[PDB]
């Protein structure tokens, strides 16, 4: 799980997950410009323990 704007991994809870493929800083696709809106449920992240992680290509 590195993020294809930095590639440097941790354990705190990166983001959005890493079972999906690839990971994406909350504030790397806003400091590059990619997203512009309320693209997730900002409700919850954890790339751990289980819970709701949701992406582009998580989908569940
Ligand atoms: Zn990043
Ligand atoms: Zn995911």
């Amino acid at each position: 799980e590195m993020c294809d704007v930095c590639e440097v991994w941790t354990a705190e809870s990166l983001f959005p997950c890493r079972v999906c493929t690839r990971v994406f800083h909350d504030g790397c696709l806003r400091r590059m410009g990619y997203i512009q809106g309320d693209s997730a449920a900002e409700v919850t992240e954890m790339a751990h323990t289980e819970t709701g992680w949701s992406c582009h290509y998580c989908d569940n």
